[PDB]
């Protein structure tokens, strides 16, 4: 009777849309210091964000653009957040993918895009060489911090100004 | 400045959902003869359909199940309609894919799932050997109709009863 047989998501769409609209209101009213975000256009699932390099960090003076993409499975799956602007950082690769716990295994539906951006700012201030996406940058941070920071400042001026 | 850069659909979701709900009401009130359809569950994009073999056809007495899947691009892209129940028919393959003009290049957004099902019934009554998906069945229809129809009746009894 298996022999008789030959060989997008309504509910999740409704829940994700409800959450995203709430988060938009929240981040507009109470944005994280140095960061803004909102829809690029008519599609509520695709946002842009601007982050200013944190004061005192090697990224100070930079203006960085991020793409934030929600799936219909939001908030049960994390948003996809990538840097569009090139940045020299051991946790952020050439595709702009960010190694941040809460964007992967440590995501919880209770987290907000405001909390995610705050966390990304914290990562720009204090990188995490224990979990790098760019090995050479992480080893350089550990072994030749002066060169690391010179390069990070140079890339900030070159690509983020 | 391209050098500065690193290397689901709100609007369509709203339009597709509006259309699908209207079509559901229509097909419930005024179903095509010998056919029924509606959502399998909570997801409005995934429907089931039952088609009875058309009277007088070699499929008479069969009860056939179809999967109908809408995309967020509906009605601008056609629904995906496949037979779940095995059927011996030159326009319907072993994956249940149906060779019907209106399901591919001849789709228009004005067409309804009621019109699609009517068309599928017409195809079960009058197959189209000019555009087959199963070559051997089409050639057999042309050259040995008696064997074709014997086999179609046998497969109806075996898999659709």
């Amino acid at each position: 009777q298996t022999e008789k047989e030959t060989n997008k998501n309504s509910k999740l769409l409704s829940t994700s849309a409800k959450r995203i609209q709430k988060e938009l209101a929240d981040i507009t009213l109470d944005p994280p210091p140095n960061c803004s975000a909102g829809p690029k256009g008519d599609n509520i699932y695709e946002w842009r964000s601007t982050i200013l390099g944190p004061p005192g960090s090697v990224y100070e003076g930079g203006v960085f653009f991020l793409d934030i993409t929600f799936t219909p499975e939001y908030p049960f799956k994390p948003p996809k957040v990538t840097f569009r602007t090139r940045i020299y950082h051991c946790n952020i690769n050439s595709q702009g993918v960010i190694c941040l716990d809460i964007l992967k295994d440590n995501w919880s539906p209770a987290l907000t895009i405001s909390k995610v951006l705050l966390s990304i700012c914290s990562l720009l201030t204090d990188c995490n060489p224990a979990d790098p996406l760019v090995g050479s940058i992480a080893t350089q941070y550990m072994t030749n911090r002066a060169e690391h920071d010179r390069m990070a400042r140079q890339w900030t001026k070159r690509y983020a100004t």
